[PDB]
């Protein structure tokens, strides 16, 4: 109810705990992946990406970044292995990005920032809907995904493309018949740990799966991010950029490797 926190000075990521108190917990995201601390763990199970079946439905500038959302009343998107236990549905994804090409990522590698994260949300079947399974400790799983500008990545730019018709907040459009499979990268090695939403309610019910090998993407892919708005129509022009929260305390985590 009335929410009024954002990326300023003045309602950022340091003003959110007082309203989210959890903000300063022992399970927060994003963090700092230590590559060197970071252990291989050869009990981690594949990691099985299903998005052949994917549907997508709209995308949707809600004032804090775009969002494409999936139909998931049924398993056509679905995550699977690694870390994970069942089966969880894609939902939404969305993205973080700087106003530099040298900031953007929330997570961080060896405090390394990147251009911009995706973040493909997923919930587990186990608990029914999203919104349950969203106060559960093993209810959601985020596959992370960095960007790097260099060459243009082909399955971007369909988003890149309608980001025109959704430049102010509370605008969607029509956003079917895309296929996820064209943001990820060539190889699904990946950095795993338990943490949390990284915009409030920031609940501690996060399973992150972070992949190593980022994506590249144009500068004029990602200029086209840049130019969209955090304000709605008819109001004062803020751009959205810089909608990333910077690294939380790790605390008592370890975060896991699947690759040597
Ligand atoms: N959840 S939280 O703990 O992080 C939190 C909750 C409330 C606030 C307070 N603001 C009051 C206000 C009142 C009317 C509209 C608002 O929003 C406008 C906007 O989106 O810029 C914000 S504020 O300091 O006046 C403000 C205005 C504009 C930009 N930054 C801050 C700060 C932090
Ligand atoms: N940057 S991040 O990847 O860590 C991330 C990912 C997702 C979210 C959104 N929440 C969680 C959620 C994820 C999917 C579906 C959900 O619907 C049920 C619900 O209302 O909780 C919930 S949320 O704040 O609970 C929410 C969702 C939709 C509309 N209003 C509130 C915030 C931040
Ligand atoms: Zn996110």
């Amino acid at each position: 109810m009335s929410h009024h926190w954002g990326y300023g000075k003045h309602n950022g990521p340091e003003h959110w705990h007082k309203d989210f108190p959890i903000a300063k917990g022992e399970r927060q995201s994003p963090v700092d992946i230590d590559t060197h601390t970071a252990k291989y763990d050869p009990s981690l199970k594949p990691l099985s990406v299903s998005y052949d079946q994917a549907t997508s439905l709209r995308i949707l500038n809600n004032g804090h970044s775009f969002k494409v959302n999936f139909d998931d009343s049924q398993d056509k998107a679905v995550l699977k292995g690694g870390p994970l236990d069942g089966t969880y549905r894609l939902t939404q994804f969305h993205f973080h990005w700087g106003s530099l090409d040298g900031q953007g990522s929330e997570h961080t590698v060896d405090k390394k920032k990147y251009a911009a994260e995706l973040h493909l949300v997923h919930w587990n079947t186990k608990y029914g809907d999203a919104s349950k399974a969203s106060q559960q400790p093993d209810g959601l799983a985020v596959l992370g995904i960095f960007l790097k500008v260099g060459s243009a990545k082909p399955g971007l730019q369909k988003v890149v493309d309608v980001l025109d018709s959704i430049k102010t907040k509370g605008k969607s459009a029509d956003f079917t018949n895309f296929d996820p499979r064209g943001l990820l990268p060539e190889s699904l090695d990946y950095w795993t740990y338990p943490g949390s939403l990284t915009t409030p309610p920031l609940n501690e019910t996060v399973t992150w799966i972070v992949l190593k090998e980022p994506i590249s993407v144009s500068s004029e892919q990602v200029l086209k991010f840049r130019k969209l708005n955090f304000n709605g129509e008819g109001e004062p022009e803020e751009l959205m950029v810089d909608n990333w929260r910077p690294a939380q305390p790790l605390k008592n985590r370890q975060i896991k490797a699947s690759f040597k």
